[PDB]
Formats: structure tokens, sequence, C-alpha cells
């Protein structure tokens, strides 16, 4: 496995988005993973619709702006046999009735793979598959104020994640050893948060914040 991976510089990652005041972290996390896999499959990088996921994934168990799972979004894409593009079904940060139009479908998947809960497998999956959809514990106030460096909430939980985010790679900082490894994580709170909307999560520090607890990716 390589020592550093960054899927942004290879063209797998859409620009950073802003979810607003609606609990659709899962939707954005699912669309990023599916964008990565669609690009790997065809070489075409198309922003997908979070609103479609929010509005139409009800039957699969999701709760719109009131919570959602990324596996449930992949299941909705598979059952629905399609996912509209961001441009056709633009984000409105609210719950609305499903307006899916198969004419504007630009993505689909045949299921999803759940990663074993250990950071080594997460590293392997990120290296070989691409951006991976994950969950982390971000309820602590420190996460709200992140700016740069490796983020390390001493009170983070490894088994109770509440935020879905995407992992676009991993790397290390050139310091004198002292466990410098980090996960490159993309967030959905815009660009003015963290490093242009990104965060370096602590890597190989005993599954800090349960990043490797709920890792999965859609199979196209
Ligand atoms: C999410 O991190 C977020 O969007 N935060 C910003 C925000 C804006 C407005 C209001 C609140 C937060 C957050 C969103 C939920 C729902 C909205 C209300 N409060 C929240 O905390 N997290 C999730 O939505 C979460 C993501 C997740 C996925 C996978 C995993 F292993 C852990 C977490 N999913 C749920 O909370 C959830 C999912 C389901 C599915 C079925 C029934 C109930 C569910 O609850």
């Amino acid at each position: 496995a390589p020592r550093s991976v960054d899927w942004r510089e290879k063209g797998y990652v859409t620009p950073v988005k802003n979810q607003g005041q609606c609990g659709s972290c899962w939707a954005f996390s699912a669309t990023g993973a599916l964008e990565g896999q669609m690009f790997r499959k065809t070489g075409r990088l198309i922003s997908l619709s979070e609103q479609n996921l929010v509005d139409c994934s009800g039957p699969q168990g999701n709760e719109g702006c009131n919570g959602g799972l990324m596996d449930y979004a992949f299941q909705y894409v598979q059952d629905n046999g399609g996912l509209d593009s961001e441009e056709s079904y633009p984000y409105e940060a609210t719950e609305e009735s499903c307006k899916y139009n198969p004419k504007y479908s630009v993505a689909n998947d045949t299921g999803f793979v759940d990663i074993p809960k250990q950071e080594k497998a997460l590293m392997k999956a990120v290296a070989t598959v691409g951006p991976i959809s994950v969950a982390i514990d971000a309820g602590h106030e420190s996460f709200l104020f992140y700016k740069e460096g490796i983020y390390f909430e001493p009170d983070c939980s490894s088994e109770d994640m509440d935020h879905g985010v995407l992992v676009v790679g991993y790397g290390f900082e050139s310091t004198e050893s002292d466990n410098n490894k980090y996960w490159l994580v993309k967030n959905s709170w815009g660009e003015e948060w963290g490093m242009g909307g990104y965060v370096k999560m602590a890597k190989d520090r005993r599954n800090h914040c349960g990043i490797a607890s709920a890792a999965s990716y859609p199979t196209v």
C-alpha cells in the first residue's frame, strides 16, 4: 500500500458543498462516494443530487433532514435504478416530495460494500477503491472550530459516530515521528470551514472518532 493517497488530484472528488441547516450529512457523504465510483467506472465527474437522496430515500429507511444512512442511500440508488444530477435536481436544504426524473439520471450502483471495522482495511479500501464513505463522532465543540493540522478530540468516541463524511485519502506530516498520520476527510459545511472544507482526522490512533467503524462504498 502507498504511504500517501489523495484522490482529489486524480479527479475523483467534486468541489466542496454546503449542506446548510438540514441533516443531510449522509446524503452528501453518499453522493461523494458514488461520484468517485462513477468516475472510476467511466472517467466522467458529475456532481450528484443530495436533494434526490433526501426526498426519495424514505422507503429505504432514511429520514430526510432528520437523519439518514449512506448504505440506505446506496440501496435507494440501486432499487431506484438511478440518481439525478445536482444540476437537474438542485439542493434546497429542505424536505420535499420526490421529484426523481429518470431522464436526468447520471448514476447508479449494484449495491455496496461494508468495510471491516479496522483502520488497516479502511486504508486498503481507500488505496484501491477510491473515496470511501465513513462516519465519525463530530458532536464535540472542538470539531466546530477546526482550522488546520491533525484533529484530535480527546473525548471522541470510537463506537458512537453521528456525522457522515467522505475520506479522499490519507497521508502524514513531516515531523519527528510522534504518530503524524492523518485521514484526508471532506466535509459538507462549505469552504470557509476547516482547510477549504476539509479536515485531517487522526489516523492510526486506535480508530479515533470511530472513522473506521462505519466505512462503506457503493459498487457500480
Ligand atoms: C449530520 O452530521 C448533520 O447533518 N449535521 C448538521 C445538522 C444540521 C441541522 C440539524 C442537525 C444537524 C447528522 C444529522 C442528524 C439528523 C438531523 C438532526 N440531528 C442529527 O444529528 N447525522 C446523521 O444524520 C447520521 C449520519 C451517520 C451515518 C452513519 C453512521 F454510522 C453514523 C451516523 N444518521 C442518523 O442520525 C440516522 C440515520 C438513521 C436511519 C434510520 C433511522 C434513524 C436514523 O438516524
